[PDB]
């Protein structure tokens, strides 16, 4: 099977999330070693904002599109096209104000695609992505999920993943890494006993 | 007094929240012909992600910075300044995938800044935008405030505010715009009877 590794962190080799996302799949590839990974580092190759032009390349025929609206147009398919061709995917999502970071944002957005991800029917939308599994490998400076201030991050995040679909999800949580080095370690320790004993 | 009108639409004449966000200013200024607006359209001039590189530019002298760094820390100064200078700010909040555009979130992460809009003390964060006023204009395809759905949307943005101290919010709300014309016209309705007599 396919496992799409996505980080999607600002700090490179300081990064918590790039830590953890990186040991999920090491024990992912060690207990199943025929998966074959594909990796997307969504802050160091950066998806352009989804914007009027992303929208107006999308309905242009290939035929006439200029060569920026190629872009987007490519953008877009070759995204979607890695999205659903994964089986499981491990996704780094820091905490940046409040929520997830924009490059990790700007990939959903790509992903989120009608007749792709879900689709409407007469009885509503439906996933359609219901076969992924995903890892959510969380990281923040606080504590806050299950309270308000998390809402743009975890919450968020469940949201999106439960309507297209994913319904076999875990998260690998270090939060509070912005309190001390002690409290940060733990955090970290804790995502690791996870991965170890809790994932496979 | 200084207002700072923001636009975050990727649909331009469109969208609902341009619509409803021109309306709230036309409102203000006819409210207190004094006001000075500045406007800054997050769509039409796109925000670039706040990146390692965002974060190495601050970090540079501006004798050593080369180009790229002397463009992202302007950027930083620039927005940030625009922020700090308004006194109220009217801000157009679509709702793209169960959150804000990618557009408005990357305005934000240049206007949270520590020792600007918000102070560590040692008591805890301390909001510094507590003089601002605040005009939110939410526009939604569906009905999900209050609901988990909409947690990355009016929830994140209300988190976001409430932590740089802002305490004076009016929420200018569209929502249910995809449900149809009828549904659609009622909710800009609702919300213009809000600007005309909920407001000022
Ligand atoms: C630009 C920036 C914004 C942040 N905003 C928040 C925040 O709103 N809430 C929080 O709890 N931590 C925040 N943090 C701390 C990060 O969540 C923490 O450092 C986490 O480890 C980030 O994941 P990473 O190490 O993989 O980049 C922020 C960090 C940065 C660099
Ligand atoms: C790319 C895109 C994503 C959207 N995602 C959502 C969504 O997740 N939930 C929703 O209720 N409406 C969604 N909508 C509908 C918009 O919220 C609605 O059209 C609203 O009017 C957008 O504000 P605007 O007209 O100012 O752009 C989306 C629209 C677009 C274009």
């Amino acid at each position: 099977m396919k496992l799409l590794h996505i980080d999607s962190s600002i700090l490179g080799d300081n990064s918590a999330s790039r830590q953890l996302s990186r040991e999920v799949v090491e024990a992912w590839k060690a207990a199943d070693p025929s998966v074959e990974v594909v990796y997307r580092d969504l802050a160091a190759d950066a998806i352009a904002h989804f914007s009027a032009a992303t929208l107006v390349a999308a309905g242009t025929p290939e035929d006439v599109r200029d060569a920026a609206q190629a872009f987007e147009a490519k953008l877009s398919a070759e995204t979607l096209e890695e999205f659903l061709a994964a089986d499981a995917v491990v996704i780094g999502a820091p905490m940046y104000n409040f929520t997830v970071p924009t490059q990790l944002k700007a990939w959903i957005d790509r992903v989120a695609v009608a007749g792709k991800t879900f689709r409407y029917t007469e009885a509503g939308p439906q996933g359609l992505c219901g076969n992924k599994k995903v890892v959510l490998v969380s990281t923040a400076g606080g504590l806050h999920a299950g309270q308000p201030t998390g809402a743009g991050h975890e919450d968020f995040l469940k949201v999106f993943l439960g309507f297209i679909g994913i319904t076999d999800l875990e998260i690998v949580r270090a939060h509070g890494l912005a309190y001390g080095p002690e409290q940060r370690s733990q955090a970290i320790d804790a995502a690791q006993a996870q991965i170890a004993s809790e994932l496979f």
